[PDB]
This record gives structure tokens, sequence and C-alpha cells, in this order.
């Protein structure tokens, strides 16, 4: 089996990317974040706090022939922004992109924090870090990739975000008319439960490549790319004008500033983050200082391969039994 899944940039900075999920029998299609950073798929329902709805699309599992509660189940998570959800599970039928899986765990919010309240085009989270991160207790829960994988014609899945365009979830096989020249494999740990793997270093602009071990994660889930305070000061000493401010909360810049590339190793093989990627627009509504996609990882814990990094590449997510990531350029 595969399935293929068009994913499309919430609004125009590429804040994040949802992709329809079809739930239930007959389907409810949602609109989901697919977040290789976390382990839980879990929707706005009809059992969401009303006040804590605001333009989501719900999932109704009494509508749903295939739909069975998961008795005693239940999750709560909370994301490095600081943002959760919790409530109970369901089982139902769950499909991507033509791709069904029979018995997903569907877990239900019964409370969302603000900032998903607040975001009316995301109208839940798919998980596709490992399934040792997923929070349903007392029984904990597959991912849907997990649950799918040995349908799979291949067991992997791949990300095609696109820069201020629709991309591309790919599950079961690698579309090799999607990327340029070859892919370049790296080794993944999966000992924190993520696609955490090992950058052989960077460049800045036209500048020279420097050699260095940036361990991070692979995560569709994050917008930014989180790197260490050297790597993140080198890359913004090259924009006139630019300086951390602790009262915006990172890195800043002159709208007026055409921003440089950022290049991140792979191995021996170079994935090159075009300067435009980088700009995250005003920090408030007619500001002429701008958000920067590069920032600092001190103080996260991990540096984070977030969507500005990946969606510079084409990233097969290879989930045989040693995992492994694989990059190409497009
Ligand atoms: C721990 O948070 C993460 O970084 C997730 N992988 C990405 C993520 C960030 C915010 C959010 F509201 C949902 C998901």
């Amino acid at each position: 089996s595969t399935g293929s899944a068009t994913t499309t940039p919430i609004d125009s900075l590429d804040d994040a990317y949802i992709t329809p999920v079809q739930i239930g029998t007959p389907a409810q299609t949602l609109n989901l974040d697919f977040d290789t950073g976390s382990s839980d798929l879990w929707v706005f329902s009809s059992e969401t706090t009303a006040s804590e709805v605001d333009g989501q699309t719900i999932y109704t599992p009494s509508k749903s022939t295939t739909a069975k509660l998961l008795s005693g189940a239940t999750w709560s998570i909370s994301y490095g922004d600081g943002s959760s959800s919790s409530g109970d599970v369901y089982t139902d039928t769950v499909s991507v992109g033509g791709l069904t899986v029979t018995g997903q765990a569907v877990e239900s919010a019964k409370k969302v924090s603000s900032s998903f309240t607040e975001d009316s085009t995301i109208d839940g989270l798919l998980g596709l870090a490992f399934s040792t991160l997923n929070t349903v207790s007392p029984t904990q829960q597959k991912t849907f990739f997990d649950n799918a994988k040995a349908s799979l014609d291949s067991p992997v899945f791949t990300a095609d975000l696109g820069y201020h365009a629709p991309g591309t979830y790919n599950f079961g096989f690698i579309d090799t008319t999607a990327y340029t020249g070859s892919i370049t494999y790296t080794a993944v740990s999966t000992k924190q439960g993520f696609w955490e793997w090992t950058s052989t270093g960077y460049a800045v602009g036209s500048g020279t490549f420097k050699s260095t071990s940036i361990d991070g994660i692979a995560d569709t889930g994050t917008t930014l790319l989180y790197l260490p305070a050297t790597v993140v000061s080198a890359y913004w000493a090259q924009v006139s004008g630019a300086k951390s401010s602790s009262s915006v909360g990172g890195y800043v810049f002159p709208c007026s500033a055409t921003l440089p590339s950022f290049t991140f190793g792979v191995g021996s093989a170079r994935i090159v983050i075009p300067g435009d990627y980088i700009d995250f627009g005003p920090i408030s509504t007619g500001s002429s200082s701008c958000f920067g996609g590069i920032q600092s990882s001190a103080g996260i814990g991990i540096n984070i391969f977030g969507d500005v990094a990946l969606k510079a590449a084409f990233v097969v997510f290879n989930g045989a039994t040693t995992p492994t990531l694989g990059f190409a350029s497009k």
C-alpha cells in the first residue's frame, strides 16, 4: 500500500502546514499538522470545551460507525512552545492520501490551550515521531506510520514541504521525480523518540563550510531552524542591523535587508536554504523589523531542523528496523 497527500501552508509565512485526513465512517475530513517531532494523533472534537473551539473542524465520534471508545485511556501533551491539549481516546479508521489504517488511536481533545484555539486552520496534529513518545495512558498507542508500516510497499514516508506553496507527504514509496541528484542518508538515534541525526556542518552565504557536528531533530511541526548560539551568531553577523532582541524573543533584522543563504551538511552532501526562506516578515503589523528564521536553540536543550530547513530538501523518513534520514536537494 502507499498514500500521497498534499500539504498546504496555513498562511503567507509558512508558519505550519496542514494535510487533509479522513477519520471515521462516513469520512470526516480534518486538516491536521503532520508533526515529525511528536507521536499523538489528536483532534478537535465534539468533546472539546466549547469556549476553546473557534472555527476548527471537529471530529464527532458518535457520527462514526467505526469509532470505539478506548476505555480508560487518556492523553495529555505539552509541546516545546508551551502549548498543550488533553483528552480521551477512540479507535477509528484513518486514511491519509488513500492509505487506510484501521484501529488507529484518535485522541479526542477535551481541553486545548489558547494557541490551538487561536489557530482556526489547524484541526489537530498527526504525530510521526517514534511511538515511544505517545502520551496515551495507561496503554501507549502507535502512530499512524507505525500502524501503516507493515501494509506499506517500503517502510518509509517522505516530506516535501513547499516554500510559500503546497507540498507533499508520501507514505510507502520514494518519488524519484520529486528531487534532483541523489538522496544522502544519515544515521538516526531513536533514544529520545525523535528523528535525531547529526549534521556535518554549515556555511553562511558564499562563505567557507565549517565542519562541525550538530546533533538535532528533523521536526516538521516546528516552523524555524534552531541551532547553537555560535552558529546563529555567525549567520546574523552577515546581516547589517540584525540583532538579538530579548523583547521580541529572538533575532530580528531590518526588513530592507537581503538575507544570505544558509547551508547545512548531510554527510558529504549540502542542503542550501535560500535567504528568502529565512524571512518571517514584520514582528508586528507595519513594523520595519523582521523576524529571523534561524534562531538560537540555547535553553531548548536540542537543535531543531524545522520547516525552514526541511522545506529546502526532499526528506526521507526511513522506518526500517534501523531507521535513517535521507536528504536530497530539489
Ligand atoms: C514539542 O513541540 C514541538 O516542537 C513539536 N514537534 C512541534 C509543535 C510545536 C507547537 C505545537 F503547538 C505543536 C507542535
